């Protein structure tokens, strides 16, 4: 048929796959933002969450773990800390217009990589039938937190497998349908974004909603984290020549499997 | 070697002279090879053309299919049991087209391939029995590869080809009369973004695509609408790299380079 | 910091003023370090020159060896139990040439290092006991690193260095009187393809190779014909990077950059 690989690829994307990065969140009514820990959705995409909320989109958190391990305060146990972080998360998400939060309650530092966790995410996908799903990019270089890696892998896997009636089939038996339905997966916390949201306007709000997680951001930690977080927003922004941005990686569904030229988007 | 001037000269001496490495004709003396696939259809999809060419050269090509394909349908009235039974039929006939001897079915459930000592011992049992001169398997470093059965197959293949050579590894194999693996001239990895050896499959493409469609349960008309162009686009990606129309890609490296090597990108 | 104009300015200030990240003399002040190796011989192969230099300045080098090297022989008359007892002695001898000191043996089996909270807890206990100023471990992101003990040592060492600081993590340690890991100034990854700090080991190269060859079970004469050139070439790859003949490379980054950082390649 076509002459060159470049023609083949271009036709693949453009016409066969209909890939469009100008407004990929344009028709979404319901989205899941999957975070490994309480606070990750806000650090990694809180500005974008605000913009979706404001636009009439329903934003639903699925938080994989409970934040149990995240303090050096020897007077605060993991149980007490987890209770405090659910409150932190609830308030921080109100500020961003966040509706609802599914807490999976795996212990922080202990998120399994297993069929079980896939079934939990699958149950939620089948219940809520979102149009889109956000999750950390499991390929981020030097990402040393297993909760992060595992979340990203489990999300992408679950978005696929929830579509298969023979996978976690008990779901169907109790009246759920397979996942439809979703228009997309977008990965945040990524080195290779190919879609950037300007949040220059929302950066102060984002910084405030982050700070609401006070257990995680006492004064002396913020002396480092605020510069760090502005510098990351500047990394993403510069890619589209704005001051503060949030970066997403989006790809056709086909590309997450056996594709040797994924770097061409 | 202690006298060699520069790193660049050392690397070329190491690669060519000490390791005797070159990609002129990697499949040269092979009488027998294993093709390790995660799911029924991966062998034909990643390397069907090469399989036919090896068959044509009188190489015994043997499949190892890690999983049963149980999950791969959206048809709500087809159980995974029934689908597995189907996909085995489909693979047997697909393989027949490519002159394929024999298939080992490991029978792990699709989406549930373990990454464990147990599965390496299964692969080792086969490598010690068959004593193949080469083993093909997916590159588990494929960027954005998001199927755990694919990544796990590839890492398990590579580890097994090494560990199956150690007599204290799965030692009961030896206690029942199997020898440690050797024979093995090579490992080659398909479904790869960094191929260094390309096989021209130009006038095999139509046979390759036919052998893929024999997996009907996977490739109905509406799926084929997208997948035929996709499969053509991939083969052109590889084919272009050596200036032919359609190709299949493999990454092949000295044995040493699968461990502590900081310059694997030079090949 | 609200006012800076460019990403490039923000990043320079972040690194130099906020994090005071310095790659000029990263081991300057260290009095005690841990070198974490998947198998016996990996400290010396990966960083023996460096270990000797640290020992020369009076730094106390402590090994933590994750496995017992049980599987690493092709000799059918040597069992894994006998091999592991030999390798323990070979490592004591190798380490004594480099000025080490003390070895912690985790004793997991070679090819079966778990990736789990348990192994994190073993490392966390050493860290809390020893309170080292610096920790060395393989780079688990090395391209094509196909030995699972290696990827898992690297991941677990980085995880443990962070989690051993958290009092709710493996809390029984503190209940027996250990404090959280307090002391470290640094993590350094060896066996790396993206080193950003190189120790010149030109003078030490021959000591390194001698202390490697003391692991005789691993390096008989026919293996050493391939391994000596491999090792020299690897050292020259690192060396060239600072204009010397032979070097050892490390990747060293600010602690923040091991998490959620999209610009790790700017160091
Ligand atoms: C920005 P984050 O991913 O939420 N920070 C996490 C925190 O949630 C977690 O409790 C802790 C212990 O695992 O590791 C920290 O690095
Ligand atoms: C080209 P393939 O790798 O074999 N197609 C697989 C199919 O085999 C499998 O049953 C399904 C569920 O795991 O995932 C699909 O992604
Ligand atoms: C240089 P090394 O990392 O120490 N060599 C290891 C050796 O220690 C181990 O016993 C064997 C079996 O796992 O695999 C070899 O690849
Ligand atoms: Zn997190
Ligand atoms: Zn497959
Ligand atoms: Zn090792």
């Amino acid at each position: 048929d076509i002459d060159t690989f470049e023609e083949a690829f271009n036709k693949l994307l453009r016409e066969v796959l209909e890939f469009d990065l100008q407004n990929p969140f344009k028709d979404a009514k319901k989205v899941l933002c999957i975070e490994p820990h309480p606070d990750d959705c806000v650090i990694g995409m809180g500005g974008t969450i605000k913009k979706l909320s404001d636009m009439g989109v329903e934003v639903i958190y699925v938080c994989m773990t409970d934040g149990y391990m995240g303090t050096t305060d020897e007077s605060l146990s993991g149980h007490e800390l987890a209770a405090i972080r659910r409150k932190e998360e609830e308030e921080s998400a109100r500020l961003l217009g966040v509706k609802k939060i599914y807490w999976l309650n795996y212990r922080d530092t202990e998120l399994p990589y297993s069929r079980e966790v896939r079934k939990d995410l699958t149950k939620i996908l089948r219940k809520e039938q979102p149009d889109g799903v956000f999750a950390p990019d499991p390929w981020l270089p030097y990402e040393s937190h297993p909760d992060h890696r595992r979340t990203g892998f489990l999300a992408i896997e679950s978005v696929a497998f929830s579509q298969l009636p023979n996978f976690s089939n008990t779901d169907l038996d109790i009246g759920l349908n397979p996942y439809n339905s979703g228009s997309f997966i977008a990965l945040y916390y990524t080195h290779k974004p190919n879609y950037i949201v300007d949040i220059t306007d929302l950066m102060e709000l984002k910084l405030k909603a982050i700070r609401v997680h006070r257990s995680q951001f006492p004064d002396d930690i913020w002396e480092k984290w605020e510069p760090f977080l502005r510098t990351i927003a500047m990394f993403y922004g510069e890619k589209i020549g704005v001051r503060y941005g949030e970066g997403f990686r989006i790809m056709p569904g086909l590309f997450y499997h056996i594709t040797p030229f994924t770097d061409l988007i």
